[PDB]
């Protein structure tokens, strides 16, 4: 009565075999899992990225991009695991365009099984040349699809107490961030990783595109974001403080968005944000592993131009490698207090 | 690497037929629905009431109750559209029982198939004795095994703000309530009521049990489920002002429920919420259309008692209830 109608949907494995990962494209992956592993695990003492667009929606721009944080990356190496974000899944507060895979035409004329091909064929494009990738895990099928690709999965702030996004992140393959409440509060966020630490058993679509009845293992490797709130922003030293006070035992390191709830509805107070953490970094914090980054090829945003978003706003390249470049300096500052 | 395995699913159409629905049973779930809408839409003055356990994990237990509420139910039709709470699905702040789809011998074997035949049997063994039914739609997969005999779905306070929920609600054909945010502010239910209003598209899985694109119409009938949280209590008549004020013009009628987030940690604070409720519904309150409360055969959390949350007991219920009825008649008066 409210189901419109149903459209066929290729299976992740005719998908798969459809677009091809490159060995590159694998091994890539596989890096960028080992790396922002060590990192939140604290075996490394580098800083772990996310940065990129708030979404993808040109696999042009986005290789252009890609291109660009792939040498910068090269040579920040050394204090800096980058990873890119190329989100194709976007949360709305009610209604707008949710991603590349939802209507890559973006034009309300939701080609998801184009939107699929996109998703793939970027991901194997930005991969491919040596670069990392994450994305948000907002839809619990979509994984099937690009799984192999990917070396950071994050759950939003408005599904981290989801309890198929808690069922859905103990079985993927690489770490996973989940976002505090949108309320600025950690609670849903440490409950989330407490959950996600565990088996679950739950109905789950297959790469044959069938249902079945999934088993996890649990993944040991989920930890929490800090992307402010209602309560608040909470990049600072204090909020940092109260947020290792309450990270249960065997807690991986904390993650930094410095946009969403921590730019506080203007893109432009992310370098700030980085000013403030660089400055926690370098002066021995060691808990603070990992921060995210709104960032593409030119500021601001747009409605529906080339290198801008048409969803969030993000900094532009230029102010970008300024704060990497920045955050990486704060980073041998502290392998220095260390000593 | 993160992924135990897979068990073959029997699909929602071969339960269907193995569980086939008897016409009683589909014309309870229409009825229903039918019920649900007049009164959250406010052509009836009756308030919508969906009461029942915590969970569903006994099917005799279950039965004996679903008896007396239709019963009862039969009493106080005159003021009161009772729906029983028949719930599968139980969202965990972290670990914990599911409910019965995901392990219906609760003894950890996990044995899903088992728990979708026993739960389509719990549901049609409900609506077959005239009773409609609701339950709480946490899984995006399950309700293709159950939509046809449930007539009112409720949305949780920790996936309200989901928008994969937000989308399957567009999807349901039935009444859909979103309970407010954990965080005790209604907001989020208030932008998944317009989300779910919408037509969407997605990925889902069809009655043949293989992954398809769905297009949905758009749910009108979505309304805000006021369940209190960290902000606290909201049911009183300054926090129901508030909400009143939060909801868009032409916005459903609100829902009231009496446990959870409301019931402040003591199941017996259930009655308590009643009185306040039932004052204000009394004195002309027309914006409260409905109510939900935990209740079982015995309360607490042995036969006839939850194994998940703490209920209050049936004479509770039914001194409860009448009252309610009596309010529902008062504020007919009022109006008049």
């Amino acid at each position: 009565v409210r189901i419109l109608g149903y459209d066929p949907l290729a299976s992740p494995a005719l998908l798969q075999v459809q677009i091809p990962a490159t060995p590159t494209s694998l091994e890539t992956a596989k890096r960028g899992r080992r790396e922002a592993i060590d990192i939140i695990t604290g075996k490394d003492d580098r800083v772990l990225v996310i940065v990129g667009p708030c979404s993808i929606h040109d696999l042009e721009a986005a290789q252009e991009y890609a291109l660009r944080l792939k040498k910068l990356s090269d040579e920040l190496k050394g204090d800096l695991s980058i990873i890119m974000r190329a989100y194709l899944e976007k949360p709305r507060t009610t209604v707008g365009w949710k991603g590349l895979i939802n209507d890559p035409d973006v034009n309300n004329t939701f080609n998801i099984n184009k939107g699929l091909q996109s998703a793939r064929q970027l991901f194997v494009n930005l991969t491919n040349i040596g670069l990392p990738i994450g994305s948000e895990m907002l839809d619990t099928i979509s994984p099937q699809y690009l799984a192999d690709l990917v070396s950071f999965g994050a759950i939003g702030a408005r599904t981290t107490e989801s309890q198929l996004h808690r069922e859905l992140a103990s079985g993927l393959s690489f770490p996973v961030g989940f976002k505090n409440g949108t309320d600025g509060t950690l609670n849903v966020a440490v409950d989330a990783c407490q959950a996600a630490a565990h088996s679950h058993h739950f109905m789950g679509v297959t790469k044959h595109g069938v249902a079945a009845i999934t088993t996890t293992k649990g993944n040991e490797h989920c930890f929490v974001i800090l992307r402010g709130g209602k309560k608040g922003t909470n990049y600072d030293a204090k909020s940092v403080a109260e947020a290792k006070a309450q990270l249960p035992a065997g807690s991986n390191g904390l993650m930094i968005d410095y946009s969403h709830g921590n730019s506080n509805k203007d893109f432009r107070n992310q370098p700030k944000v980085n000013d403030v953490v660089c400055e926690q970094i370098a002066n021995g914090e060691n808990a603070i592993t990992g921060v995210m980054i709104e960032s593409n090829i030119n500021e601001g945003n747009q409605g529906i131009k080339y290198g801008v978003s048409i969803t969030d706003a993000c900094i532009g390249w230029e102010t970008t490698e300024d704060v990497l470049r920045k955050l990486a300096a704060a980073v041998r500052q502290r392998r220095e207090v260390n000593k």
